[PDB]
């Protein structure tokens, strides 16, 4: 009955179930949650762990003694429940000081502060056991063309991430970074807008091995992109360090619906890929229970995230294991896709008349791909209509 | 009066002005153009050169003697006009054999043929003087999730591009490749859907220095992305080997409107960036005169591409040179964006109380960015309303 | 096992299964189908009927004796199979004469021809038993602002539809019209771009009762709209005269995927609505088997259209009949949504202190909507995970 | 120098320049503005008037004596400046009670309260001289399919608007309503998502003459629609009662950029249409100065709204008055578009061999539309490059 347990490695941000419901046009619909209560409630649902921005766990502007007490209470809740903290991150977007960015703010003093704020929280993350440190530069970007020279901003972004890599190396930490792309919102355009742009940027860092991506379902879908395809490219690059799961209906504001909502077939193909690839990181939900809901609806929405993942996991596994699907995959030449094109080498390909002079293009063209039968088997498996 | 000359380095594909007007829903509205006539007409408008797919210059399936004659006539037209051929490319999308791809077709024999077809045309491109060889993998992708394992497809794509790099190296050619991303159309999703994804892929090739990107205005805009920002990231990476200029109205089918049409302000900021950066490659137009037009309208639309570039060039230069704009840029801290965040180094930043313990976040937050005044100066310059 | 029969009222256009695979970038991948063969193949799959544009059944430019023979053969196929022809339409988009429109072409002679071409085919439609005559004005619109004065074009569009209404009235036909909106493609913007715009236009015709809409799943989704919501508004207006079923992934070119593909949850909610409302018109598929497919894949894709409708029909009925769902609907106040707001009348509402002076806004605000639990029951029913 | 004066009829919402900068992800960046100060500042810029939601002028939950004092101060500011109040509206979206809607909330008590809250503010609007009463049902809609039966919701929406019409009739007010469509945000899908849907709905009200639309540039652009085309359809219907001017870059969250920003060419064609049509209502700006800005930037952004309208007005008038453009319009048959198709009547069209039997489709097809030359004249006029 698709019941999650901590072995399933499902995690949630404090800010997810804790979202009070404020939007562009609306005041809060729910009271604030104490992190202790969210840890307890999430553990009861079968979650494995929780994640946090600095300012979700310790109110911004807290004294040292307040900080210590917030962390102490949180640690007790983790210990009481067995919940883990696999990932943490910095809030470089809410406070007005970050209105033009953190790491790529035009004001240099703000860039330096953003780095100090991040470093302080890396130390805390490591204390709480986090393996991954996410960075979503939601304020990096512009509403107008003159406001932001993007080459200069990328220079600043590289400096910042290189400094953070120097810092973790200096401390001997085993934490790695995961850069989270988003195309827009809250800035008119955000820098590193997709998985591809973030992967490309990482290759230019001083120590690329320390950095990967944290793609989010809805973010790539805000650019109309295929989220499973982007995850495949991240896996191909060896850079899927973390993932954010939720739902989105296309090219809109970021909806943050529960996982499985939004594009259901994309959710199916995502689960199929993560499971086929043996992704071993957390299945993290970055979602918002709609502001229509009370707390009972918050916990129902969170439970639904995990339930939908588990249903889709079952159906994708059944699809791949079905001998009729295995035959359809061969009929569609998925086996041939996985074979090298020219392991014989360049000269042999050049000398191979079957590749040009004697290639019957019409006979090859006439061979159907059989993709529709394959896809209807996939549909039948998803819907439990076999 | 914004008159182009060959010194402006404007180029056009044969398939642009030569588009007969067939669309998803429509038969041709114009007769076919002889490439000789297009070279002559484009030169009269002040173009610098033309580009071609193999199958635009030599009909698919031509004999050797037909090939020779098509090339001879084209060479005569180039010589008669002084037109250049800076770029060429392969058609790996029209023939039905490529219905599932060229380099990433599931059928291995098709992948090998695609490579042979490409190599044949690289030789021709070099003979005609081309410096850049574009690859738009418009058939690489899928309409359904099971049809294409993207990790396997990227393995095949890397093999193909690595073989092409081995080939040009073996021949001692000074041609470089430019990979053209597109998010969708004609496939439901295309592999390497954006500039970022293509840049990331190139970093995993055996000889990355041989490959860059050929971004197209409308392609990035089909994902709702900021084209100037993506061009900035390509320039930051040293990978803007070629560019395709046209117009697009957002998230639709690829419209291929003349340059300056579609998103006019994005066209302004693009020109500003190319000119500020000293981009020295061709300003290539990959556009389609609308099928409403006769040949007179074809040539008017082509002329408009160049005219709009030159108007925007004038206005962007005036913007950057205006001392009132220079003052506004300082007021908005664009100068500070260009300064290193922490050239003092990590330890100095950690020990700098002005960066954390004594940083007045409220005073920094209160300082307006002055971006709206800057942007209205930009608007006034674009519109000739100063 | 979700087997369709003619009682299910599934219909297909000749141009659907008959699509040869030509796209923006690609030549045909399949040979042409004789309409007789498509009628036979569709009947074997359990279809109820077929639909046609004039020029799909009789090649454009046919002589009277060729026309007669094409119709005779088609009629024999219908008689051999028991297939019906519930709908027909005019091709006012393929021939180059329609490059600026049919009914709203700037050239008046083209507008008059479009009307004559339509009237000729209305007569044929009635002979073949069609109840509905669709009009998709795919060429009505513009790529540029000066090319088309939309008020003038709407005047021309109204004249055309009013003339067609006068014609059917004059002949005593019992056929009604169904206007098909689309937002763009092949024109940069199409007139009457959504269900709403078409509904609004109809209200200004001389005999609105003769006209309704023919909404298409993918067309509304090309504007990012909620297709079930638009269908609900059409049903509310009494104007759902016909419907086109297919799949689409968001804001792209019109994909015409098989029904159930694309946005699966939207397909579920659509079926739920059509069945709840007792829609009694044809379930018509306007789709294209992908050009990757051979004929076996064409028929598999067509079969999948019907299969997916029947699966979704079963799941939506089970959802609505489940007493746990019925309780959840009451918990979410769907019953209260269906009750008049103020059947007591305006003055009673004005005098009702419970509506203002004594309304406890905080108590009402605190009551959760319970929509997430309801939606997860819907998900569980769709996936067969109850 | 494009200086606005009150004769230009530019108006602004209190909530525009008064936006404190809170977004999905961000706290306020500016202090609250007293409405008195905004009236004074806007008048100094040359505005004609201001508009308000109830809760922008009188804080929600105010006592009668607080209400009276807020209104008194506002009235004094209007009198001090000569500013008008042409439009008012109700906030049926911020307070948590409206989390599922106002007029279409599932809770009936909320629907009744929404009506009472609206009626109270209609009285105030009339006292302050407003001619138009806007209704933006931003909370009417859903995030999930089961939560909202749209036919039932439209029944509730019609009841509400019919009651409001009964109310204004009963009081003898000369105020009219303007319904503001939006496709999404804050709800996943909003009811009446476009101009077309709102126009269609109005036709089903009890007294349609009392209601029109208040279209917003960015709202229609959030569906990828052509805003000038939608305005043309509203004008064709006689229903453009008010308009909201701003800027938007395509399919995103609602950006609310200053007018002229976003899609500049669409802004040009909009101004051309409003001025050609002789629209005599307010030119109202519903925009948000970006949260990067301080108050000086707020007023610069507001000034830019008006400046851009005036520049575009000049250029559109010059375009239409240019005899070379007038000749190009005739060459493109815009004159013929404006002539009736068949004033000779149906029978004459049926008997006209020039319309079918003797229509030379190839000769008509061959005649180019000359739209690209026309559009480049339009570009040249916009850019001041003639
Ligand atoms: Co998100
Ligand atoms: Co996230
Ligand atoms: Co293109
Ligand atoms: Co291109
Ligand atoms: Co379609
Ligand atoms: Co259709
Ligand atoms: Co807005
Ligand atoms: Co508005």
């Amino acid at each position: 009955n698709y019941q999650p347990t901590p072995e399933d490695r499902f995690t949630f941000g404090l800010w997810t179930v804790g979202w009070q419901g404020r939007d562009p046009f609306g005041d809060a619909t729910r009271r604030a949650l104490d992190p202790v209560e969210s840890v307890r409630r999430l553990a009861e649902l079968g979650a494995h762990g929780v994640t946090f921005h600095d300012d979700d766990l310790i109110p911004f502007g807290s004294s040292d003694s307040e900080r210590e007490e917030h962390v102490k209470r949180f640690r007790q809740a983790l210990d009481d429940t067995g919940m883990k903290v696999p990932m943490a991150t910095t809030n470089l977007f809410t406070h007005p000081v970050f209105k033009d960015g953190g790491f790529t703010a035009n004001d240099r003093d703000v860039r330096r502060y953003a780095l100090r704020k991040t470093i302080r929280n890396i130390d805390l993350a490591v204390e709480l056991g986090a393996e991954t440190y996410v960075a979503w530069g939601g304020r990096e970007g512009a509403e107008s063309g003159g406001a932001k020279d993007v080459r200069d901003a990328l220079d600043r972004m590289k400096e910042a991430f290189d400094l953070l890599g120097e810092y973790v190396t200096s401390q001997g930490y085993d934490i790695r970074f995961a850069i989270e792309p988003k195309p827009n919102e809250p800035r008119g355009d955000i820098l590193l807008p997709t998985v591809g742009h973030a992967l490309a940027f990482i290759e230019r860092l001083e120590r690329p091995e320390l950095y990967g991506v944290n793609p989010e379902v809805g973010h790539e879908q805000m650019a109309g992109l295929n989220f499973p395809h982007g995850i495949a490219q991240a896996l191909w690059a060896g850079k899927l360090f973390h993932i954010d799961l939720n739902g989105q209906n296309g090219i809109k504001y970021d909806q943050d619906l529960r996982f499985g909502a939004g594009d259901l077939r994309a959710a199916f193909w995502l689960v199929d890929l993560l499971e086929s690839a043996g992704y071993s990181g957390p299945r993290h939900f970055d979602f918002k229970p709609p502001r229509t809901e009370d707390f009972d609806g918050v916990w129902a929405s969170a439970a639904g995230c995990m339930r939908n993942y588990l249903i889709l996991k079952e159906r994708a596994a059944a699809f791949r294991a079905d001998p009729e699907v295995q035959e359809a995959l061969r009929a569609s030449r998925l086996d041939e896709l996985a074979r090298p094109t020219a392991a014989d080498g360049l000269q042999a390909l050049l000398d191979d008349r079957s590749a040009f002079e004697e290639f019957d293009v019409d006979a090859a063209a006439a061979r159907g791909m059989a993709f529709e039968r394959l896809d209807q088997l996939a549909m039948d498996h998803l819907l439990g209509a076999r």
